[PDB]
């Protein structure tokens, strides 16, 4: 199979890899696993104007005063539990966010400020009959409200929430309190359930206090019963915000409608949703085990004709030390890495069922050594029912001397490994930077991109309206407004030349440049850099893209494209000038 | 040779990549290309904190302000015409400033803004006897004073300068005020003669009056007049900056000793040095040319001794269409990208002299077309003596679809060429993201790095010393010390613990948090986020970091570690308590 790219062929699958701590996504061909793209995420980057821009700085809203994040969970938007390239969503661990990324042009385009909550870090979609929500824990206990009050952890409102975000519109479609706390969830293949990891049910704050429980649990979610009480209006709303809120707590030993707690060793961390739809599988982590629910018992165990919750656990295989993720080759078998022995290890989810049962059968296939450290794992379309069992990439956490020294900070090392017949094969190192968490891969076939930009897109419409208050044709206009002390600029642009050339201010005037690139030809994208000034932005062909900064230097002050796009690329250039105060 | 570098084997060079208009430094393997790790230079890193910490924030200065750079130009330390492997080198066009990395930590360690100045873009280092100066090119003609009273780029007051800058203290040694201005620039092999390329003799600000003169000039200079100036105290100084200043304009048709202009066709763009020592090559860009400067003939054009400055172009090798810069393989050849026809043109240096001279030799030996449009080039080891003639890295700005679709917005396509023999062969194309304008490659055995941090370590310095001056000894202590409105919080960090795992304050303070990472194993770096706060940084083995930030949320507040560090990493957590207003 594969492996190498040559010159002028191209690669067989995208990646979506998670930018980690730096807060980016970067899209990646496999399996070459070259980075094609990096999207700005919760990171702002210099070279497109993300986090700088009226366009972006309006996509992130209050959270644009953030120049930080940290995401872990990629994941791309199904149909009938397929990919159907529409959107990615990713968490923001660090400022409690979830953003959505446009696959058509390679944009994030939506982001929100989880309410009420701290830490949005697991995240995953639902799958059937379409991603309609998309759901994220918050894995930190806080008090509500968090006033400075209480800080106690045990207090009767100090709680997590498992939370539900609309796809389309990405506004919040209502939130569930639990008992313990968050850390990793997946979604079945009905609509009907989902289901989340918890390690802290002491709901502790220190290590030892973490770590007292034999078991903790995984909560399983009735999301149908979950929408039957929003419609119905039985649900709290927790300080300004209009989110609906449902109570998935015990009470004195009793259940909610809405959550059932599955018992599960130790301080488990992966929710993985089998490709088959059969189980959702936690990982151990402090036990050298999985967890194997199956997703067949819990109508019957949300019906209460259950004795124990444990009952829904039909597997709990040994496979080594530090399970953490598990994926799957849509062959039947489960990988799963074992970050204590440094190790992925292939086994069979039948035979594991059945020696549940006593029976007598290795259901271990294969221990293939990694280099260091696995966290997450993820094999070609195995997130959906295509699991194609072809590719599996496993991300590790120490490098060691896998790689070039390059000082004290080493890259994570994402190895590639080909699982397409009997014996998993490691063919690839790939050096990434700042952790990425986990990442999807989906077929070429998958992902429909946009070869130029649309001028009714939604992305900068905004902007297209503030032009046409203004009197503005995009399309072919250059003009100064005046406006009291604000300044708008408009202006097209055609390599090698931006269509207003010159401009002058008033010392203290606080301007705005916005400029259409109206070259035709693909690829040929301009920039904008007013120098000293901190700003810079991207304008790709057809796009309109708007940035303000305060004239706040007298004198003479050059602007020029910052993207290579014509011989008189030195050339294309413009002065401000600016006026004693 | 080579070409794939499996699982387990080691790249042959480090390749330093410019990270252009997104702002950072990229170190990749080669011939693998893939990407080691990213050092944070101009822009704002979420993973590091970059930007976002004490110590780099005193390294920015008060340009720390800003959250763009342009980089462009990167550029490694040399020992007798040979790296060094101490510092890298590199430009910021946004924002006028030249920032050094040190090689053995592999992170940016000095900042400076070039003063009196708008837009650093070409920048090269002294080979000779070592670099002593850092070259640098402001690329903008200002007035001076740039005051608002005067725009005309025509005054007598209105210029550029040639910038150089001690490349150990990293404060400025000089400026050279000169005609037109300012693009890529290049030193010989003695340390006596630098050499810069204009575009705009006209001292114009539209396309066609940049574009109007036949020729424009390299502008060589004579370092040692220079330098004797500064020496003699014969200099002015502008504004506020005690940068020595000497007039390298022609008045009134006559010399300074410090400049001399070499008319050269037209808009003249690369400016380079045979590893020979023998040529300054200027690329010719609207010309289908290059010009070649004898370098042994500078000491007579400056002694007055010949009769025009045309006397030391030795050779105009007619090579194609758009020529833009050239390399060159140590035995002899030039290879030069020509970004109108996309190709890189093999040539002999010996034999295109011989044609101006009058004979009939075809100097050109072979074109590759490259995909497409290609900006700079570089062959491994061609700054220096040294040049080896194995690799050669074509920096193309249109890939097409050479790559996966991703959008609007494409990546550039750097393409790997093996030029070990008489044949030029492509072997790789690698996409980037962001424009990397240039790169340069150096062995494996050019460059050592640490494995984990020294305490005594300048990067973090200040932070001891004034850790001192509070009584603390960071290497043991955990300790919070108030004083009025400000809190510092010292701790050590062990995976998988913080040393203090909560502290309490009042709504409105001002907390400093300064973690010293004790972990003595290799790759065991810690991270510290406060969630909901815009706080997230690095911190290495043995290395310290600081971060500040104001406690405007009353409530509890989650911080926790970002790198994973430990089996126990997702419980290496800790809470601020902020007691309300
Ligand atoms: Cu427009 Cu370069
Ligand atoms: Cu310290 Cu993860
Ligand atoms: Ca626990
Ligand atoms: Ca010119
Ligand atoms: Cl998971
Ligand atoms: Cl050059
Ligand atoms: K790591
Ligand atoms: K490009």
């Amino acid at each position: 199979q594969k492996i190498h790219v040559g010159p002028g062929e191209l690669d067989d699958y995208y990646g979506f890899w998670s930018g980690g701590h730096q807060g980016e996504v970067r899209v990646l061909g496999v399996p070459s696993m070259r980075e094609l793209m990096r999207i700005p995420v919760f990171n702002v980057d210099s070279a497109t104007g993300w986090g700088l821009t009226n366009e972006s700085r309006h996509i992130m809203g209050d959270s644009a005063k953030f120049l930080n994040g940290d995401c872990h969970h990629p994941h791309i938007s199904m149909t009938d539990g397929k990919y159907d390239g529409k959107y990615l969503f990713i968490n923001d661990k660090a400022n409690s966010r979830v953003a959505r990324i446009r696959l058509d042009i390679m944009k994030c385009d939506k982001m929100i400020t989880v309410p009420n909550v701290q830490a949005i870090h697991g995240l995953r979609l639902q799958k059937v009959p379409h991603t309609k929500y998309v759901f994220a824990n918050a894995e930190f206990i806080i008090p509500h409200p968090n006033d400075g009050k209480v800080f106690d952890l045990q207090d009767e409102n100090s709680y997590t929430m498992y939370n539900a975000i609309d796809a389309e519109t990405m506004e919040m479609a209502f939130q569930v309190i639990v008992d313990g706390n968050l850390d990793n969830t997946d979604a079945d293949y009905t609509g009907r359930f989902a289901a989340a990891t918890c390690y802290n049910s002491e709901k502790a704050f220190d290590l030892g206090g973490m770590m007292r429980n034999e078991r903790d649990w995984v909560v399983v979610f009735d999301i149908h019963a979950v929408e039957a009480a929003v419609k119905a209006g039985d649900f709290i709303t927790l300080g300004d915000s209009k989110t609906p809120v449902l109570d998935g707590r015990k009470k004195d030993g009793k259940d909610s409608k809405f959550t059932r707690y599955v018992p599960v060793p130790k301080n488990p961390h992966g929710c993985n949703t089998s490709s088959d739809g059969k189980y959702f599988i936690a990982a151990g982590k402090l036990s050298p085990t999985c967890s194997m629910i199956a997703i067949d018992k819990l109508p019957d165990l949300f019906a209460g004709k259950l004795a124990d919750p444990r009952d829904v656990i039909v597997g709990e295989p040994e496979l080594g030390l530090g399970p953490l993720h598990t994926t799957f080759d849509g062959r039947g078998n489960a990988y799963t890495t074992l970050f204590i022995d440094s190790q992925v290890v292939k086994w069979n989810m039948e035979e594991a069922v059945r020696a549940y049962k006593g029976e007598k059968v290795n259901y271990i296939k294969q221990k293939l050594d990694v280099h260091y450290q696995p966290g997450h794992l993820h094999a070609s379309l195995c997130e959906t029912n295509e699991a194609d069992g072809k590719w599996l990439v496993a991300l590790s956490k120490f490098s060691k001397d896998r790689f070039l020294p390059v000082g004290p900070l080493h890259p994570e090392n994402d190895q590639l490994i080909d699982i397409s017949g009997d014996e998993m094969k490691l063919v690839h190192d790939g050096p990434t930077f700042a952790e990425p968490h986990d990442c999807i891969m989906a077929r070429r076939d998958q992902i429909k991109t946009k070869k130029i930009w649309d001028r009714n897109d939604p992305f900068f419409a905004p902007t297209v309206e503030m032009a046409k208050k203004d009197g503005i044709n995009l399309d072919t206009d250059n003009k100064v407004i005046r406006d009291g002390n604000k300044v708008r600029v408009y202006m097209t642009s055609m390599a090698p030349a931006f269509g207003v050339q010159e401009f002058t201010v008033k010392q203290g005037d606080e301007v705005t440049v916005t400029i259409t690139n109206i070259d035709q030809i693909e690829d040929v994208s301009h920039g904008f850099v007013v120098v000293n000034h901190g700003v810079s932005m991207e304008i790709s062909p057809q796009q309109t893209s708007s940035i303000t900064f305060v004239a706040d230097k007298p004198g003479l002050h050059w602007y020029y494209c910052s993207w290579f796009c014509h011989a008189l690329h030195m050339e294309m250039v413009g002065r401000m000038m600016v006026e004693p105060a």
